[PDB]
């Protein structure tokens, strides 16, 4: 059955993580995968996390099975990090969250909800693209179409060609935002474009699902969800394929959330009743530990205000790194202003190198970047600097 | 968009736990879902288990992403466990493993990765059936075919009416077999079936597909593991989707894993890569505690030792609770021979209750059984036994 079965390719990020491990060099540097490394270059586990497993290891007293769409303060907790406590989609309960193995995890529960349950054919996303996207929406049998998004010279969004791109969008298309921290250009719209594009999805009849993988890595937790919010205050239905891999740094621990919205609760209570059916087809419930940790910090006062701040650090630390990459390459001779990297919101750096400079880079120097030019700016300390600068000096 | 979405009934064995917490009586007695309770019926954490936390939280220095087919050290054991060690599948590398959520994720796994890369169409399952298979199975666009496998009348396995049924089987159909402890009958092949059908499956050309989630149920880890490890001997190909939920009492971690198995290690590899490919548009890789968990105790004789002796203690206080149910439903007045009961594996009794029995069960006394008639012996103890006695007898 198997003898004829064709070799892929491998996931283009997690894959780094292989080609990484085999490299026998002792000066490598992993600028790849999106994951925070701190000042030491290793990725801790938040005290905040440890604090909470301890009282999970104290307190738990069964392992039994959690209910198909998971723990339900998980859900409480995220719909008021998404909305905003005393947000009216929570007041009139037009908001169903199950929880997920990771944002991951979401995207796919969503891809088969709509895919079964509705008429949609198409989901948009941007170019540049975050990969799994594709490989998501396409294994539901969904196409995946682009629309224009960043325009490279002036290093902005390009807002124009963006809407001018999704006038092919039809009425009952999904469209694909990231709702802070776009990956991999680090450009999200401005308030007033988030308005903007709200006011248009509604007029053009798209369907918005909101990525939401780094809320806090922008400006904050309640300004990341502005755009979000944005959106939930204009349209009767949504979707939110939320993470907790990069805010609580526990990407292993799979904690990820599918919220639907809908226009009033009995509609949303039938059409999660679908939704919970594309997860019982599927992986049945979702993991208890990484989300029991998450609604424990969430819920605690104390807890959270030690995460909240852990996460304030590492977005704080990522921006030191940031303007210290712009002055390296400088000290280093680099041949263009990087100036444009500042701009950046969240964990990379959208560099502009070429597919080419990139495998050199791996080749030549061990430095590891995604081949579309993004590299892990969080990645980056003080002690690794100098030597990924000079890489880069030198292949450009 | 979501207006016209019909409305599904739940999960049926899941959404049992749901009306089970909506009843405010009192006396209730859930004999639903398959999970094991100990004398004062509760579930609890298994002490192997919180001992393996420990250590997880004294010494983890990282969530970072596990690859995507996870622990290494957790795949060693699986195929250890599956296998035995010195397995010439290990020894000739013909066997990759991926770390799942739960066995139900590694179905999921398995039906994509067989859908998209096989000519695979239809999937035999035993009839009765686990409602899940059909539900995984159909997701992935695979006709799901009953055979034959109980007969009802002498309580035995009607191995001339499987090996009849089965002859409708194409070379090129899956054929699905429960490890041990047949869900719901209890009731599995000899030794001796095991290999009739692994030669029949050989000359037929059927693809083996296991679902073992109760090994150390029936008779011990080793025994249950026979009838798998005939099919092994046999052939070039199969895949088995096992889980830790039962044996771990690690129900909601989601542990589990997907093991391929190919001719060779060429072949297996190649494959691999496509199923996973098929992780990659599903949830990206797999949850990390439940598994560092189950590996910390396989790979740590102590560990292991008391592991295996709370499995132990568990599968011997469920053939107590059999013998009692089979006593008390006698000194109760059953008007019949509850004999076979005996007889049966794992956690249940396919009792021969009519689907109106059951719903008289929860409706009038608040004892919850499965509609097939299914109960959960693993869910009794000698403080519940009377009631619920006397409420089968009075249904009777
Ligand atoms: O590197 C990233 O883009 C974020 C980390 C990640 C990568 C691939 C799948 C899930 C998460
Ligand atoms: O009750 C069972 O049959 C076993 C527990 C279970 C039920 C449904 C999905 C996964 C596991």
């Amino acid at each position: 059955m198997f003898e004829n079965i064709t070799a892929t390719t491998a996931d283009p990020i997690l894959g780094l993580a292989d080609l990484f491990r085999a490299d026998e060099r002792p000066g490598k540097i992993d600028l790849g995968i999106g994951v925070y490394k701190d000042e030491t270059g290793k990725t801790p586990v938040l005290t905040s996390v440890k604090k909470a497993e301890q009282y999970l290891l104290e307190n738990e007293t069964t392992k039994n099975y959690l209910g198909i769409d998971g723990i339900p303060e998980f859900g409480r907790c995220t719909q008021e990090l998404l909305f905003g406590k005393g947000s009216a989609l929570i007041n009139d309960k037009r908001a169903r969250t199950a929880q997920t193995p990771g944002g991951s995890g979401a995207l796919r529960v969503a891809a088969d909800f709509l895919a079964k349950n509705t008429s949609v054919k198409r989901v948009w996303v941007s170019n540049p693209s975050w990969p799994n996207h594709k490989s998501v929406f396409n294994s539901a049998g969904l196409e995946v179409r682009e629309y224009a998004y960043y325009d490279a010279e002036n290093h902005t969004l390009d807002f124009d060609a963006l809407i001018n791109s999704l006038n092919e969008a039809q009425a009952g298309d999904v469209v694909l935002f990231h709702g802070c921290c776009h990956n991999p250009t680090g450009i999200d719209p401005t308030l007033e474009q988030w308005q903007t594009l709200a006011q248009l999805s509604v007029e053009k009849g798209w369907l918005p699902l909101f990525d939401f993988a780094y809320q806090g890595f922008a400006r904050g937790l309640e300004e990341d969800a502005e755009g979000l919010r944005a959106f939930a205050a204009m349209h009767k239905e949504l979707i939110v394929a939320s993470s907790y891999s990069k805010n609580f740094a526990l990407y292993n621990e799979r904690v990820g959330a599918c919220t639907l919205v809908a226009a009033d609760s009995e509609t949303v209570d039938r059409a999660f009743g679908q939704m919970k059916a594309a997860i019982r087809a599927n992986y049945s419930s979702p993991p208890a530990h990484g989300a029991s940790v998450v609604a424990t910090i969430l819920s605690n006062d104390a807890l959270r205000a030690i995460w909240e701040q852990e996460l304030t650090d590492m977005r704080q630390r990522i921006q030191r790194m940031r303007q210290l990459f712009v002055n390296t390459l400088q000290e280093k001779g680099a041949n263009r202003d990087f100036s444009f990297i500042i701009k950046q919101n969240g964990m990379f750096s959208f560099s502009g190198l070429t597919k080419e400079q990139v495998l050199r880079l791996r080749e030549e120097f061990g430095v590891y970047a995604v081949a579309s030019g993004r590299v892990n700016v969080a990645g980056m300390t003080p002690d690794n600097m100098a030597p990924l600068c000079e890489a880069i000096v030198a292949v450009l």
